[PDB]
């Protein structure tokens, strides 16, 4: 009688287990920590997950017929709500057992101990709001430039600058530096930071939770922004904690160049496919050539032990010719998160980094030098140095 | 001017050239065993495989401006074909080289020693042919029944009978038994044999060489049928051999019941789903129970520590009452194989094979024992022994 038991709609119970348990460990050092907690009050049912470094918490209607909170294994209930007949589910504790009933299909699951689960963490005061498509956009333009490698932590973040309206992402693996500016509905005007989130989280926080509906970030107010270690994200009856990263991000703004030696502009698409169709000849994806002159690219790889491929396509072209070879999976990655029909390219030497950033199909192209074009994105790529 | 140079649509080339390559190693012993042979002649281009087990050939129409044959990398020239722009693509040899081009692209991949590629084998004599939907259908439905074993090759194989216009095929490794029977075309009406084929390969040279068209099968005409130790498939400008398998099929004709102690018929995709569904609480995929009773069926899995699942669903069954477990993934394969809208169930003890069959909606069914319905499928499967 002081047990939880409610009724809800199955899909939305399905949804709403597997966005929490999506996060958990399937290795847990605590064996707690696979479960997830249900919690039933006032037509609603909340369901919490935690790990120690990302929380997730979800808020569905439900007819809670008594109230209470109960922990089940978190895969193990995101599998049979899927695969349940859509039809509405009762769910009901019965002591150390939990009793799931949909259609003719009927479940005894065991419990876990509540006492032992953590506390799930308090989400800071809120900072600012912005669209969940754009939120969505800004990050994965910038975190495919993240470095990997746990034993590099200064790497494996997204930098996150806020000055009043404005926030900058950044995110760079030495070989690779991805920088987004973008316009937020700020809660105070006045806020002057930067912090430094994990991007394999964050990245996920944002591939998924993409919707229809607005963002909230909570880092904090005034004085305590970012001062609590925690990023929480909001929106849609959905809450998430990221623990902060304590490492130092580089010195970014010195690698943006001012100036370029020459500028080129390519169809996106086109230049894609391109690099992929030739480098299935390169040796291990080593690297792909691309061979500027007058108005045209033409793409390379290869050795004469393997096989040779080249593809030529119009670009627009300013400066002296050039050559310059990129890796291949890098070099697509910066195209991928351009978003726009064209790429405008800014080169100096074949030993420096070549910038990458949007542009339409109406931006146009003198010997230089080229002064850097204003840019909301930008992908700076390291170039690999041509065979001899 | 003695060297192969063709031209031909890539969509054409791009098939062919994966069709015979998919067979190829990519592990060689030789290195030329990852090549293909490419030969042209009289406005038709031939692509060759072979690996000592499996040979294909394919022959396609091509422009043939002067007669040759070369040997390049398939999976390579499998991967640039299918890349290629859709535009007629050109290939002439040039010494130890091979040049590709396609609209602006432009391939030189090395040639390999023609002399060192293995000569294909010759394919039998023809015995008989059959629509290639049926020839996929019935291999398939056995296919799954057959070991994956090779310290146990005669599970491994699929056994191919012929009498006449009849044919029977069947594959076990044990725990469970595929027999299909089917009408071919007959080229002698007097032959009466059995060989036993590799059934990995034989299920492939049918799961993908499905077409409209009609299969014909070599194995050999009077005396020497089977006797050159190959399966010759044709059909659709292809043509594949299969070394035959030497080892002895078990006598299963004993292992078919006769007699019913109870019957029973159920939906199958119903079925499918309730398996797969109480599975999920199931050990290590360990079993799922069958309670048969009064129009009834109770599936169940699980046990205390890890959870316990039951659905209950609608079943026609005649006899005494029984409860009876099965490998899930065997009887999903089972029912799988079926191709009919209701399985019709055959029982004798809880501790003796099941039959499987399929049945129509509109097939029907007194305490028995009730005798085997004559049926051209049969899935015999083995139960599992129910715990305590």
């Amino acid at each position: 009688l002081t047990d939880l038991k409610f009724r809800l709609v199955r899909e939305s119970f399905a949804d709403a287990v597997s966005w929490v348990a999506k996060n958990l460990p399937t290795r847990p050092a605590v064996p707690v920590l696979s479960g997830v907690l249900l919690t039933g009050s006032d037509e609603g049912l909340t369901i919490s997950g935690f790990d120690y470094e990302v929380s997730a918490e979800v808020r569905v209607p439900a007819e809670i017929a008594s109230p209470g909170t109960v922990l089940v294994s978190g895969r193990l209930l995101s599998d049979i709500t899927r695969a349940l007949p859509n039809k509405p589910v009762d769910f009901y504790v019965d002591g150390n057992r939990v009793a799931l009933t949909c259609g003719n299909a009927r479940f005894s699951l065991p419990t876990m101990a509540v006492e032992d689960y953590p506390t799930l963490p308090t989400l800071p005061e809120d900072t600012g709001t912005l669209p969940a498509e754009l939120f969505s956009e800004a990050i994965g333009q910038v975190a495919i430039a993240a470095g990997r490698d746990d034993t590099l932590p200064m790497l494996t973040g997204i930098r996150v600058e806020i000055s009043g309206e404005k926030v900058v992402l950044a995110a760079t693996d030495r070989f690779r530096l991805a920088v987004r500016e973008l316009t937020w509905n700020a809660l105070s005007p006045d806020i002057e930071a930067a912090v430094l989130v994990p991007a394999k989280t964050l990245g996920e926080a944002a591939k998924a939770n993409t919707d229809g509906s607005e963002v909230r970030l909570s880092l904090g107010a005034g004085m305590g922004v970012g001062k609590d270690g925690l990023l929480g994200i909001s929106g849609d009856g959905k809450r998430s904690t990221t623990r902060l990263l304590d490492a130092e991000f580089p010195k970014f703004r010195q690698l943006l160049p001012a100036e370029h030696t020459a500028v080129a502009s390519a169809d996106v698409a086109e230049l894609t496919e391109a690099i992929k169709l030739v480098a299935l000849v390169a040796d291990r994806g080593a690297q792909v050539r691309m061979e500027f002159a007058d108005g045209m690219l033409r793409l390379s790889a290869g050795a004469d032990d393997v096989g040779r491929a080249e593809e030529d396509i119009a670009v627009e072209f300013a400066g002296q010719p050039l050559t310059i070879a990129f890796n291949p999976t890098y070099l697509i990655d910066g195209l991928a998160s351009l978003h726009s029909e064209r790429v405008s390219f800014g080169f100096t030497t074949p030993g420096k980094p070549a910038l990458l950033r949007p542009a339409s199909a109406e931006d146009r192209i003198d010997q230089g030098p080229f002064a850097a074009v204003p840019t909301d994105y930008v992908y700076l790529l390291m170039p690999v140095r041509l065979p001899g």
